[PDB]
């Protein structure tokens, strides 16, 4: 019964916030008793971090992270393919930043972590907190991602190139 | 004052459980009033958010801001600095208010206040090809993004107030927008 509190969750999450999220409504919207839900989920932050996990672990695969590890490709390249990632997912799944975004507002090998930090201690990335390099190529996606889906302009308007340009200069050094 | 301490509290629910939480029942037991008391003074539910999303918002920029924003002789470099250096003071001496925007934005999902002051200028940098040919919700969405993170690291004990400069942070933002 994972994947159908799961999607209820999720649609909770778009339509009221995770500070909407809870067990009771979460059973109701459903449509089980409140203890079905206890046995996966033993309450509101373990629902939110459940549907958390679902669409974070959506955004790369195994071999991504995989791929992502490998310190013999520099961290520029390691970076630039990270964020086409984060873009190309995003583009294909409009309603999952907004989760994700949403939770992080309410708010494993540690590959990305990892990545980044490394480039800071490189001097390729500026000397700012992991979560302001995170920050801007979550919330740079994100708002473009939803400027798409309302029909501020087309998804052809612009390209990966001209939206990793921000992207890239806000981290970048220098 | 009334009205304020309804204000207050629609906020507190709003932090606690989303705007979906807001209702004047819940607004009313947390100042100890009658509902009745609270009718006087916004009409429903929505009455309430759309009080505390113009009191956050109108927080941001002041007049003399404003004015200063929308003057046409001065650079749009130096107009620009000004108006990110403003939301950034804003934001750490108001740690929960862009949270509060946010969260009331996110669940609504449809500018230089009233006039367009700060959208006209940054197209106005736009076409002048001082910052970069994106959609101004991009460049609003890059500074206030970065500036909502930043604040609620400091609440969460990463780092102090004191860590950063607005010179350190400001150097990511104006970076993403600038031309180049």
């Amino acid at each position: 019964k994972q994947v159908k509190i799961q999607d209820a969750v999720a649609a909770i999450i778009l339509a009221e916030g995770p500070a909407g999220v809870s067990t009771t409504k979460v059973a109701k919207r459903v449509g089980i008793a409140q203890s079905n839900v206890y046995l996966y989920f033993k309450n509101k932050q373990a629902l939110i971090d459940s549907v958390y996990a679902r669409e974070t672990n959506r955004i790369l695969s195994t071999t991504d992270l995989d791929r992502l590890s490998d310190s013999t490709i520099d961290v520029t390249t390691r970076i630039r393919l990270y964020v086409q990632q984060v873009y190309d997912y995003s583009l294909a799944n409009p309603d999952s930043l907004t989760i994700i975004q949403q939770i992080k507002a309410l708010n494993p090998n540690n590959i990305v972590a990892n990545l980044l930090t490394a480039a800071i201690d490189a001097k390729v990335i500026k000397q700012l907190p992991v979560s302001l390099h995170m920050g801007v190529v979550f919330s740079t996606i994100h708002t473009h991602t939803t400027n798409i889906s309302k029909g501020r302009y087309a998804q052809d308007q612009y390209t990966f190139g001209d939206i990793f340009q921000m992207i890239w200069d806000a981290m970048k050094q220098d």
